[PDB]
């Protein structure tokens, strides 16, 4: 037989199809910013009151 | 008149009714063409990435 060379075709940027994070729940959750000097004195927690 | 010659009628290409494969599989799928002398130094395999 020929012997001929062999390469390599990679089709560097033709990546195949791929999955997915839908991200729902959190992004129907309640969403709070404390402010980080706050939280900083605090020591990265805070409370919060419950009703009598 | 008792002894008449017979001759065979016969439609040499008006056929009758026949099959078919609908292909409807193989229609819908993608289609490529990666070109030929590309496919022949690279061994008649190439590759695509898959993400990080």
């Amino acid at each position: 037989a020929n012997q001929l060379a062999k390469d390599l075709e990679i089709m560097f940027e033709n990546y195949v199809e791929g999955f997915e994070a839908a991200c729902v729940v959190s992004r129907n959750a309640k969403k709070f910013r404390p402010g980080d000097t706050a939280m900083q004195r605090a020591g990265d927690v805070l409370y919060r009151p419950q009703h009598y």
